[PDB]
């Protein structure tokens, strides 16, 4: 109906909302229609879009059996699953529906080809996927964020293997970090590399591997920073010419990390919006472009030196946020990832916890005034203890010294007890609800904790894979050649792996039928029904 | 077969610092620093004695577990530093314009997050700044670290611990 | 070997054998 | 696997045996070139059995259990059973 301005439709409604499923995946299904008597290209696939659509999964099952190119498949139907559950007008239908399980059948076939064979399982799982309109398999697990399938041994060793680029080996860290050190000791046999141009091409393949360019980085970071926070601390002097050298470097600095933000956001694309959208979803991104947002705003104050002061106070908050973001490294060691995310986590509940706790403060507060004593001369001095005390109430000061004042006493034994109550119930409370939620998060979600920590170092990994080979500063010059350029301007092995996935697939199968066939419940129905057959027959 | 046990390895590092501490003596004119190092060498004498803790059946796996979770609480202990420091240079730049002396900056800075786990919070230097803008901002600093780090310390620990 | 699936299995092949041998 | 247990039920001196093979399967896990076969490796599980053979030596007659355990050992060219214990690290 929407379109147009026995059923009426025909598959030219299919592939449109296909593809408003899937826009990369499956955006050319049905090439307006074509002559109906022709035979399907790949009917399997038909049928099992057909069928999954229509939310009969023993079919679906049954017709993913007999395909090829299972993993793909099995995926896109979860995640297409997963979609039809928003747009359920039942909800009885609705929890069927998802209870669909079809990211737990992927994940057993792809270990079933992991067991064996892994050489060609990686080679599996960055193929490219002929049915599914040229799409590999990582781009379908990513759409349907299918947390489990990430969560898998192979996965991460595919990721592991990709860390480390062709130089893979052991690698101990310190022996990483004193090659990165040492510049001649990467010539020798300190560690295992895999195989005047060939040194040249022996550091190209050093410095080509993730983890020296993610060391690099985190060099540079932290110099920068340490740098800015030393031209913050010192060199913030008059608008002479000699102060703005260091201010016009950290300028300089951060308008190339901003210019290699903005590259690693928006030409990393089918639209505009596309992009825009996919940077704003980033949480990182988002403090870093508030980050922008304060040194513009620290800018406008060097501008300006008569609001120097407040604009100084600016540039502190922004190197406040740029030294929060220094906790992106924790996410990627195995014992800090995990820690951090469960921090992240329970975030939510602690800034409630914090507002009950502040009005509660600030009650007890306002009371504490009354019967301090008759009016104020200067609201002045009562913002400082009236802000002061509960502040104090952590620090287990107990600067009661205006109540001692004031006694010289019936006030006195009122505020103990408040602070008693207080003392009492909030360091129940923080710890009582904290527990049980970092418990929860850490035992029963564990698999949540776990899966979100795999996630985020697949991400990292990805994001440094594709990070420009050469130096902040030198980005520049990557900018400009890449728009210079751009101003300029097999098949056997393949169908050996499909036959080979066909092979363990079947194989997995048969082994899964073989397994439940001689389970004990089904030999006592079989001796069940064979003894009254015989009783029967018998008599 | 020397090297593989720790307990001979602080044995060897305290044989050392007693010998520097030899050394002390044959000079007097580094008198004081030696004496330093005859205390730290002392403090590792010190915390030597725990071996006899192992042996009882109450106190050993105790001390056994201590020494497990030994490991996260120094990265721990580094992640709280770093977020102490940049605290402590924020709020130089909002306390007051510039420094005569680095020595007392350096008390003061050095104490006030020192001070945190005392509770004492020697708010001194910013009352005396307000004779008022900057207090709030550190108030709430404060406010966020004692929960936050109270609240990690104990919950990345016990799970570990209890696991 | 007096376990219990052990014995399924046992009675299972003694009462198949018996029934195939009855008819 | 199945070998080696079948044969170790036909020999003499026991639970040294079943020492040593633990300690040559734990072994010959990090030089193994294939991850597949590293894993089965790691699941070699001789200890278990070392372990059950000498609780039922234990369960009577431990005045000989406790000679047995600091016993020369002839077959393993004259070693003492703790001597396995250690290099193991069982
Ligand atoms: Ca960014
Ligand atoms: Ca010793």
């Amino acid at each position: 109906e929407e379109g147009r301005l026995l059923p009426a439709f025909s598959l030219h409604e299919v592939s449109r909302v296909l593809k408003d499923f899937l826009h990369d995946a499956c955006r050319g299904f049905y090439q307006w229609l074509p002559d109906l008597s022709r035979k399907s290209e790949d009917p399997w696939r038909d049928l099992f879009l057909w069928a999954v659509l229509q939310n009969r999964y023993e079919m679906a099952t049954y017709f993913w059996a007999m395909g090829r190119e299972g993993v793909a498949a099995a995926l896109a139907a979860c995640k297409i699953i997963k979609e039809m559950s928003h747009l359920e007008k039942e909800a009885e239908v609705a929890r069927t529906m998802r209870e669909a399980k079809y990211e737990q059948l992927a994940l057993d076939l792809f270990s079933e080809c992991y067991s064996n064979s892994e050489d060609r399982a990686f080679a599996l799982l960055v193929r490219r996927n002929h049915s599914w309109s040229r799409t590999t398999c990582l781009h379908l697990a990513t759409e349907a964020d299918a947390k489990a399938f990430f969560a898998h041994d192979g996965v991460q060793a595919f990721l592991t293997k990709i860390w480390w680029g062709d130089m893979a080996t052991g690698t101990p860290i310190l022996r990483l970090l004193g090659a990165f050190t040492c510049p001649a000791l990467i010539y020798t046999n300190l560690i295992s590399f895999s195989e005047a141009a060939f040194l040249l091409t022996r550091w190209r393949k050093f410095w080509g591997a993730p983890v020296t360019v993610f060391l690099g980085n985190v060099v540079m970071y932290f110099a920068f920073l340490f740098l800015f926070s030393y031209v913050l601390l010192v060199d913030f002097r008059p608008p002479p010419q000699g102060p703005s050298g260091s201010e016009v470097t950290l300028y300089f600095w951060v308008f190339t990390l901003v210019l290699e933000e903005i590259r690693q956001g928006f030409f990393t694309d089918t639209r505009l919006v596309k992009k825009f959208t996919l940077y704003v979803e980033d949480n990182w991104n988002k403090c870093d472009m508030v980050a922008i947002f304060l040194f513009i705003v620290g800018v406008t104050c060097r501008m300006v030196p008569s609001v120097f002061e407040a604009g100084r106070t600016v540039l502190a908050i922004d190197f406040m946020v740029f030294t929060l973001r220094l906790i992106h490294i924790f996410a990627i060691h195995k014992q800090l990832g995990p820690k951090i995310i469960i921090v992240e986590r329970m975030m939510k509940d602690v800034f409630f916890f914090l507002f009950f706790l502040s009005v509660w403060l600030v009650a007890y507060g306002v009371t504490t005034q009354a019967l301090l004593h008759p009016h104020d001369g200067r609201l002045e001095w009562i913002f400082r203890r009236v802000l002061y005390r509960p502040y104090l109430q952590i620090f287990g000061q107990i600067p009661l010294d205006e109540i001692d004042e004031a006694r010289v006493l019936y006030a006195n034994w009122l505020v103990i007890l408040l602070l008693v109550t207080f003392l009492l119930v909030t360091n129940v409370l923080l710890m009582n609800l904290l527990i049980a939620m970092f418990s929860y998060t850490f035992q029963v979600v564990q698999g949540n904790a776990d899966m979100f920590w795999k996630f985020q170092r697949y991400h990292l990994i990805v994001e440094y894979h594709g990070r420009p080979a050469l130096a902040p500063p030198f980005i520049l010059l990557s900018h400009l050649s890449l728009v210079l350029k751009q101003v300029f301007r097999p098949d056997p092995v393949d169908q050996k792996i499909i036959t080979w996935e066909t092979v363990q697939k079947e194989n997995f199968l048969s082994t899964m039928e073989k397994r439940r066939r001689d389970s004990e419940e089904e030999v006592l129905r079989k001796t069940a029904h064979r003894v009254d057959l015989i009783a029967k027959y018998i008599g």
